[PDB]
């Protein structure tokens, strides 16, 4: 997604 860790996105 718009902000977070690599595998969240």
């Amino acid at each position: 997604x718009p902000y977070x860790p690599k595998d969240l996105x």
